RNA sequence: GGUCUGGGCGCAGCGCAAGCUGACGGUACAGGCC
């Protein structure tokens, strides 16, 4: 995986647990 | 309403040289199934 592929599939775990922390 | 993928090009940090990177840019953009 590349820098992007990584970061962009990272910014969804990245976002997804932030969801999940916020809520 | 939900879910999945990804290429930069940028600012920084280091070296006889050769290279790489930031739960950073970027909750971007570009495209997905009902």
């Amino acid at each position: 995986d590349t820098r992007q592929a990584r970061r962009n599939r990272r910014r969804r775990w990245r976002e997804r647990q932030r969801a999940a922390a916020a809520r």
